[PDB]
């Protein structure tokens, strides 16, 4: 289907980043599909929590304030999800489509205080022009 | 880097083009940059023509008149522009970028009446799909 060229695109982004940042030690796509987050694909571990509630974890909190969360240490944080035992760092970076939140990248680090501006502002980016392929899996 | 990841997304596209397609035998992105058609991803043998000057080509013909281009047979076709010379079909979908076209998808296969209305259909949706990634490319005049 278009969902699967989709999804290719998703997870070549995923393995582009995984790449080119190493300190990602888990990258992953959540869509919106019937009020929940649901992986639709990722690059790393695989994930405790491939479907998530809605406002469980730091992924709830970017969709549902439709804002960047960049947790340099997810311990001293009540929202954090755990997914993973030794992720310290996690940004979570809304993606857009027509304005409203209908996704979002999820990415792990074991490093503490990983992620930078730059991180924040590529991964914004990325979030963008990633939107319409994202857009593909969503439901409301 | 946005480039960068840019053409990663869309080799990634021509890629998976190609694969689920076998009568796809060319697979590639032209990107309008200074009012010329240069090619900036693809799949299949290397292309002479990586840089199109505008008015050649069913390349510029859908960029032109920003409209998909199916020619089921090229050499009916004054306006083909022969990059390979066994393609019998070539395709041309354009890429639209809040509704200004920006680039196109490419297609040639060896196959004659290579490309249907599913073809078209799902081509368009594609392109829609990939049109903020391949106006990381695009520059105007």
């Amino acid at each position: 289907d278009l969902k699967e060229f989709a999804r290719s695109q998703m997870q070549a982004a995923c393995q582009y980043l995984k790449e080119k940042n190493p300190k990602y030690d888990w990258v992953g796509f959540y869509v919106l599909e019937h009020g929940k987050l649901k992986l639709e694909a990722f690059v790393g571990e695989k994930t405790d929590h491939v479907e998530i509630n809605l406002g469980d974890g730091l992924c709830s909190l970017a969709v549902l304030k439709n804002d960047i969360v960049n947790e340099y240490d997810v311990k001293s944080n009540p929202k954090y999800l755990a997914c993973f035992p030794s992720t310290q760092s996690e940004i979570v970076v809304p993606v857009r489509y027509q304005g409203e939140p209908i996704g979002e990248i999820d990415i792990d680090s074991d490093k503490k205080a990983a992620f930078s501006k730059e991180d924040e502002a590529m991964l914004s980016s990325i979030a963008d022009l990633m939107a319409p392929l994202v857009h593909e899996f969503f439901v409301k």
